[PDB]
C-alpha cells in the first residue's frame, strides 16, 4: 500500500538487488558504495510505483523534512491560480487539462483543479505547522499510503507547473528576461507554448510518462526546492551528482535523491 517503501540498509540493497558481474552491475556497486562511505547515505526508501514517482519522490521528501511553501506563494493565493489561468487564459484553454491517468473529458476542467489545489494546499499547510519529525514521518506514511488522494497532490503539482510556465512565457513574449532553461523549452516544437507543453507533455505525466530532466527543472524553480540528484549509472561521469536547478545563488532548501534510470527516483535516508 505505501508507495515510499519502507528502509532498507543500502548496503544490503545494493548487495541483493545488484548482483552480478556485468560492466553495468559491477559499477552500480561501486556507486551505491561511494553514497555510503563518500555521502553518509545509510538505509534507502525505493519509490517504483507509477508514472508519477518523480513527483512522489519530491513532494515526500518536501513534507518529511518540513519544506514550506515558495515565496512566490506569499503573495499569490494557491487556490486563486485556477481561476486566474481561466481568466489570463481561454476558456477552451484550460478545459484541454485531462488530469494525467483520469484522461478526463468532463465539462469542469475548473472545479477539479481548485478542489485538487486545495487539498494540496491544505495538506502543505499541515505539515509545515509540526516541528517534529518523526510526527511528519508517520504523516508521510498516512498519505502516501493512499493512492487516490496522491494523485490529486501530483496534479495540483503538475498545475503549479504549468502555472509558471505560463508566467514565464508571457515575461519572455513582453521581452522580458527569463531563465534559460525556460527559453530551452520554449525552443522545443512540443513545447514552444504553454498550451502544447500542457497537450503533448504535462497531460501525460502519471499516465504514459514521467517526469523528464526539464520536467524536474521546472518543478525545482516552481516550489524553489533544490532537487539534487545522485545518478548512480553516471558514476565516475561527470553528470554523477546533478541539481534541479543549476541556480547556485539561491539559498533555497534543498532535497536529495537517488537513481538508477532517470526514472525512479529514491530516497536517502541519513
Amino acid at each position: 500500500n505505501l508507495s515510499v517503501e519502507a528502509e532498507v540498509d543500502l548496503l544490503s540493497y545494493c548487495a541483493r538487488e545488484w548482483k552480478g558481474e556485468t560492466p553495468r552491475n559491477k559499477l552500480m556497486r561501486k556507486a551505491y558504495e561511494e553514497l555510503f562511505w563518500r555521502h553518509h547515505i545509510k538505509c534507502v526508501r525505493q519509490v517504483r510505483r507509477d508514472n508519477y514517482d518523480a513527483l512522489r519522490s519530491v513532494l515526500f521528501q518536501i513534507f518529511s523534512q518540513g519544506i514550506s511553501f515558495p515565496s512566490w506563494m506569499k503573495e499569490k493565493d494557491i487556490v486563486k491560480l485556477p481561476e486566474k489561468l481561466l481568466f489570463s487564459q481561454g476558456c477552451n484553454w484550460i478545459q484541454q487539462y485531462s488530469f494525467g491517468p483520469e484522461k478526463y473529458t468532463g465539462s469542469n476542467v475548473f472545479g477539479k483543479l481548485r478542489k485538487y489545489v486545495e487539498l494540496l494546499k491544505t495538506q502543505w499547510t499541515e505539515f509545515n505547522g509540526i516541528r517534529d519529525y518523526h510526527k511528519r514521518g508517520s504523516m508521510c506514511n498516512t498519505l502516501f499510503s493512499d493512492a487516490i488522494l496522491e494523485y490529486k497532490l501530483y496534479e495540483a503539482l503538475k498545475f503549479i507547473m504549468l502555472y509558471q510556465v505560463t508566467e514565464v512565457y508571457e515575461q519572455m513574449k513582453t521581452k522580458k528576461v527569463i531563465p534559460s532553461l525556460f527559453r530551452l523549452l520554449f525552443s522545443r516544437e512540443t513545447s514552444s507554448d504553454p498550451l502544447s507543453f500542457m497537450m503533448n507533455h504535462l497531460n501525460s505525466v502519471g499516465d504514459t510518462c514521467g517526469l523528464e530532466q526539464i520536467d524536474m527543472f521546472i518543478l525545482g524553480y516552481s516550489l524553489e526546492v533544490k532537487i539534487k540528484v545522485f545518478r548512480l549509472f553516471k558514476f565516475n561521469s561527470r553528470d554523477f551528482e546533478v541539481c534541479y536547478p543549476e541556480e547556485p545563488l539561491r539559498d533555497w532548501p534543498e532535497i536529495s535523491l537517488l537513481t538508477e534510470n532517470d526514472r525512479h527516483y529514491h530516497i536517502p535516508v541519513f
